[PDB]
């Protein structure tokens, strides 16, 4: 300490990190690596840091102790691996990797190098998920559950989140959909999935995708995971429904209600706080005082495992 940080990426997540790292006594933002020249210059000017020429040069820099990986999904695996070999602590924005196999390597590698390997999961710090668990008890045995997120976007940009290789399998990239269910109900017994893309004229990109996963949990629960975004969607949704034999929990965006006997009581849901700030501090609290992190790497790797299985169910 101060934990000297190099940041890989200059996007939204990378900026929230820079803000907290800088403003936090225990940490020192040292370097960063980006992509486009404009945003590498914006990031450098905004935060007072100079950019490495390559991410390889960033992770080998002896004057950083921790690599923060907030770049495109496709690069998570190789960069996390190179940084662990180079003896750095590695914090990643999810997904850990684009395949379950690669994530297992990183876990094993980080173990045998004695370095922190943490995957951020801000969906587990949000109002919806905390309210779901504040209230899970009073709806009995959850037998039927669905989480639909539909993000219509017309036109679809030819940015990295619509690129097959850089984004990866959509349910691997949108790991927070499955992660929620595994955090609440544990091991999945059975996996069925379908994915369908609408290509761009340049088919490296897609203008839309619909990914559906049908999960059967060991404890009897049936769960539906619906992820869709792009040009063919005309109605947005962010709906989490949980049917128990004692009641129903429904969360529509950030509003929640408990439903018992065909009647509903409103549920208070927490503010859209700096979830990135919570995570950053959780990392700095763990590295200094040993306070356990709010999510385990094991749980993150398990979410990827279920998601990787969804990618096999789709032939992908
Ligand atoms: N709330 C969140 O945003 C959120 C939450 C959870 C996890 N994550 C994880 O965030 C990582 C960062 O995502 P984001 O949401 O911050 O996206 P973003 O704002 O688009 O930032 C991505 C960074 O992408 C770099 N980049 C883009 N294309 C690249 C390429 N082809 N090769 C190398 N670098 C490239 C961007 O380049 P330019 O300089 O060209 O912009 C910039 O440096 C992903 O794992 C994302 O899923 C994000
Ligand atoms: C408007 C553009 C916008 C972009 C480009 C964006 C990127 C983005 N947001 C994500 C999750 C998330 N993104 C946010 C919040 C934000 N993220 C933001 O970029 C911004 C500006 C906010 C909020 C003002 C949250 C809370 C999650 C967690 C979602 C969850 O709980 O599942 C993810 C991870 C993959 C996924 O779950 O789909 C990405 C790539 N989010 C956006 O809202
Ligand atoms: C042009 C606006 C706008 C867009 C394009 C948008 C889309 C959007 N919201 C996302 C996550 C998210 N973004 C937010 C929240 C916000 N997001 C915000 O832009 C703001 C101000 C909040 C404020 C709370 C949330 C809650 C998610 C949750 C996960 C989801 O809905 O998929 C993602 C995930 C990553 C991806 O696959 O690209 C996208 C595209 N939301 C938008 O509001």
């Amino acid at each position: 300490t101060p934990v000297r940080v190099g940041i890989v990426g200059t996007g939204y997540a990378a900026q929230r990190r820079a803000e907290v790292f800088r403003g936090d006594r225990r940490s020192q933002l040292v370097s960063f690596w980006g992509n486009s020249e404009a945003n590498t210059a914006k990031f450098a000017d905004t935060f007072g840091v100079r950019p490495q020429q390559s991410w390889q040069a960033l992770i080998n820099d002896p004057e950083i102790d921790l690599v923060l990986i907030a770049t495109i999904n496709q690069l998570h695996g190789a960069i996390a691996e190179a940084a662990l070999q180079a003896g750095k602590h590695v914090v990643l924005e999810y997904p850990l990797a684009l395949t379950y196999a690669m994530g297992k390597k990183l876990q094993q590698l980080a173990r045998e190098k004695g370095k922190l390997l943490h995957v951020e999961h801000i969906e587990l710090l949000g109002g919806v998920h905390q309210a779901i668990r504040q209230n899970l008890g009073k709806i009995g045995e959850v037998f039927y559950a669905r989480y639909s997120t539909i993000m219509g976007q017309n036109p679809a940009p030819q940015r990295w989140t619509y690129h097959h290789q850089q984004f990866g399998f959509p349910l691997v990239a949108a790991l927070s959909r499955i992660s929620r269910f595994t955090d609440l109900f544990g091991t999945v017994q059975q996996v069925d999935a379908q994915c369908r893309f609408w290509d761009q004229p340049n088919p490296e990109y897609f203008r839309a995708c619909l990914a559906t996963a049908y999960l059967q949990f060991n404890n009897g629960l049936k769960a539906e995971v619906i992820y869709g975004k792009g040009e063919v969607f005309h109605q947005n949704e962010r709906i989490f429904t949980l049917h128990g034999d004692r009641g129903t929990l429904i969360f529509v965006g950030e509003t929640g209600r408990l439903i018992q006997g065909q009647t509903e009581t409103e549920i208070t849901v927490g503010s859209r706080r700096g979830l990135f700030r919570q995570d950053t501090e959780a990392v700095l609290d763990y590295l200094t005082t040993g306070k356990p992190l709010y999510v385990d790497l094991e749980a993150s790797l398990y979410a990827l495992e279920v998601a990787d299985l969804c990618a096999q169910a789709c032939g992908y």
